[PDB]
DNA sequence: CCCCACCCCCTTTAGTACTTATGCCTGGTTATAGATACATTGAAACCCCTTTTATAGGCGCCTTTTTTTTTT
């Protein structure tokens, strides 16, 4: 069947973001190491590598404003609570069907229930408290082995993890887990050639543009997503 | 170091008011089928042509004659 490979990718913090990242105390400064662009680049970059192997991927937000600074940027379809029933459909028809379209962003609203569509890269842009077990469901849900029986891995999950933030006790706790679950995995530190692509956020001024725009946004903007 | 108090959250479900689509029925004029106005080519139906020899009324129409009325 599938065959995962399961990796956290530990992303630095630019020391910008980490600055305010210190000095905020309220949920607010979980959108500083959610849109951290060290792990903005290595989204964009695994996007990259996988759409070149033309693999389908999903890229997982739990919260409406990374899912949206994300998807757009990328120039990628996005669904999520309030996209009406037909675009939803229209894009997940495409993710299916269209060789052109084969990235797209789902929000919490993809589980549980719509019909999650199939692929054979899950990335996860963010980590949190506490379902350890909503994660391995949903990894397990989406997917599919790549149509390379040869191959050591047909599928792949990637879960972002910002340094020196909360996000990083999540993951001994996650990698325990998952390998508790049967599964192979890997912590990596640097994305073998991320400096032979062109990736968004090159620039420090181009950063302070995104750090402004997070530091407008208030407490509710760093709530996940909730849907019932 | 231990106990108590305060703060922040997600749980999902029940209310009636408000908006959108479907069925409702309703006022023009347009598209159909056949007959009417009628007009078509077709045909049949119609009177018309050749005269005679006698009888004797009525018929209408002609130019010349006589009488009456008008004007000078």
């Amino acid at each position: 069947i599938a065959n995962v490979q399961c990796a956290e990718v530990w992303c630095p913090m630019t020391a910008e973001f980490y600055q305010e990242y210190l000095r905020e105390t309220a949920r607010k400064r979980m959108l500083l190491y959610i849109m951290n662009p060290t792990k903005f680049q290595a989204c964009q970059f695994l996007i990259q590598y996988h759409e070149r192997r033309g693999d389908k991927i999903i890229v997982f937000s739990d919260n409406v404003y990374a899912l949206q600074e994300y998807a757009l940027k990328m120039g990628k379809p996005f669904i999520y609570g309030s996209t009406p029933q037909q675009e939803r459909m229209n894009i997940l028809q495409n993710f299916q069907y269209n060789d052109q379209i084969n990235t797209i962003f789902l929000s919490k609203v993809g589980d549980t229930s719509i019909d999650l569509p199939e692929a054979t890269c899950l990335i996860q842009i963010s980590s949190h408290y506490g379902s350890r077990r909503q994660e391995a469901q949903r990894l397990g849900r989406i997917l599919r082995a790549k149509r390379r029986n040869d191959e050591g891995f047909n599928a792949f999950f990637y879960s972002l993890v910002s340094k020196d933030t909360q996000e990083m006790y999540y993951s001994t706790k996650r990698q325990a887990f998952l390998v508790d679950q049967g599964y192979a995995f890997k912590v990596i530190t640097h994305l073998h050639g991320m400096e032979n692509p062109n990736l968004a956020y090159a620039s420090p001024r181009e950063r302070r543009e995104l750090l402004q725009e997070v530091l407008a946004g208030i407490e509710v903007d760093a709530d996940n997503s909730v849907g019932r």
